């Protein structure tokens, strides 16, 4: 019976794209909405007088309004934590691509973390404050960031050890529970109500040692589809499990490897027949990559013509069906041989009325476990034991239109 504090979550993967939630800065406290997100470290918004920033859903933070706010200024040039000097401020800089930045600069304020039963963390923490914006941070939603990573030696103090440090009453673990529309935040533990009742295999948490110390990196082994390793070649693969990637990203041959197959399983017009019979002819051998289970994709394909599960291709040729019914589950395999099930119901997400695939080529050789693989599970982070856990789960899910103010 572990004390648990919980947050609400906002957002999906077609309109926001990402997951937000609400924190309290400043005195008296200014509500802010933080896209949660694991792949990063800072904490940081808008700032008013800003002269180059996106309309969010909150207005830029007031420090002028908050009497706890300290900005962090330069001493004769010099900075902590091994920042630059710029115009008299110490830098705020963040590349949210390979090449291009958020900055501004730091400061220092009160930060207010508030469950939704009612229970309160606060301490100060050192937070950006963006004085220019661009591309994607013009049109997000999304008022700023709340990096969810670890604190490295000598570094800036992050929000989730700084969570801890002050809520002794909790284990140091925090869990994502992400559903379709909205989810919900954890701090002290997975709760095991919400996990989905062989079968007692996979009602039971399943751990994967993080390869790296600061970073929430895991090692894959494989990746299967109608039992076949579609990444033989590799034999391991750190991946980053990363709730602020809206997609999952993987090596090119395997993305390539299981797109063939998603393409086949992809008709436009059941009643076209060069379509279905081009599709009913292939053989174990009209594939470069042979299946161990042929039966179970002709038991897919056939499925998926027979409901008529219809399928449009969208923008960049990903593939929407009509229905989870019929897709194949893909399998990762983890420590020890284990096959992760992981399900259309994550991979696949909604998009109007249609279920759309949500798996993409990896750029930079930076694999991502993102929020596809999130999906319907809880991902529990034991930052303790500098493990991750994942388990099928019924996740809370909260409209948008349900958040206050
Ligand atoms: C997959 N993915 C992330 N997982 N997160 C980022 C992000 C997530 C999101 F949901 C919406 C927009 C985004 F920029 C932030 N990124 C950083 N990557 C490394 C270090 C710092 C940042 C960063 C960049 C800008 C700010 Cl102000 C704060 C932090 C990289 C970028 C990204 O592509
Ligand atoms: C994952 O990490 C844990 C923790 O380091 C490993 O368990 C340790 O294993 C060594 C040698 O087998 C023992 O001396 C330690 O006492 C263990 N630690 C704990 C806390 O039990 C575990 O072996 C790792 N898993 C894999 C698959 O490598
Ligand atoms: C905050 O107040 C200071 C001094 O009163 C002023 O220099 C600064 O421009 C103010 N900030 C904004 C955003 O108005
Ligand atoms: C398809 O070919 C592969 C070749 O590696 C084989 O392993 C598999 O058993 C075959 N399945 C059939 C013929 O149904």
């Amino acid at each position: 019976k572990d004390l648990l504090y919980k947050y609400k979550l906002y957002g999906d993967i077609d309109e926001y794209a990402y997951y937000f939630l609400d924190i309290d800065i400043g005195t008296p406290e200014q509500r802010i909405s933080l896209i949660l997100d694991t792949g990063s470290s800072s904490l940081s918004f808008p700032c008013a007088g800003c002269k180059n920033c996106g309309v969010h859903m909150e207005n830029p933070f007031n420090l002028n309004n908050s009497k706890t706010s300290s900005i962090l200024y330069c001493e004769n040039e010099e900075c902590p934590f091994k920042l630059n000097c710029v115009k008299g401020k110490c830098e705020y800089m963040q590349s949210y691509c390979e090449g291009s930045q958020i900055s501004g600069f730091y400061f220092s304020d009160v930060v207010s973390v508030v469950s939704y039963n009612n229970e309160r963390v606060t301490f100060r923490k050192l937070m950006g404050c963006h004085m220019h914006e661009e591309s994607l941070f013009l049109y997000q939603q999304a008022t700023g960031v709340l990096g969810m990573s670890l604190s490295k030696p000598q570094g800036i103090p992050t929000f989730v050890n700084l969570l801890f440090d002050n809520a002794p009453q909790l284990k140091q673990v925090f869990t994502i529970c992400i559903s379709e529309n909205g989810g919900e935040l954890i701090a002290g533990g997975y709760d095991p109500a919400y996990i989905v009742r062989a079968l007692r295999e996979a009602e039971k948490v399943v751990w994967e040692n993080v390869t790296r110390k600061y970073y929430y990196y895991i090692k894959v082994r494989g990746l299967d589809m109608f039992g076949t390793n579609m990444m033989s070649s590799s034999k391991g693969l750190e991946m980053l499990v990363d709730s602020g990637s809206t997609f999952t990203h993987i090596p090119e041959d395997l993305y390539n490897k299981l797109n063939y197959f998603f393409d086949i399983l992809c008709i436009q017009d059941m009643n076209n027949a060069y379509d279905v019979n081009k599709r009913l002819k292939m053989t174990n051998e009209s594939f470069n990559n042979p299946l161990v289970q042929f039966d179970d994709f002709r038991k897919s394909l056939k499925s998926i013509i027979a409901k008529e599960n219809m399928c449009v291709k969208i923008v960049d040729g990903v593939q929407c069906w009509k229905y989870l019914e019929g897709l194949p589950d893909l399998f990762v395999t983890l420590s020890n041989n284990y096959k992760m099930k992981w399900q259309p119901h994550s991979y696949l997400y909604k998009k109007e009325s249609f279920w759309c695939k949500g798996i993409e080529k990896q750029v930079n050789n930076k694999p991502i476990l993102g929020l596809t693989f999130f999906k319907n599970r809880q991902v529990i982070f034991d930052i303790q034991k500098n493990r991750i856990g994942f388990v099928d789960a019924n996740c809370p899910s909260h409209p948008t239109h349900t958040r206050p103010r």
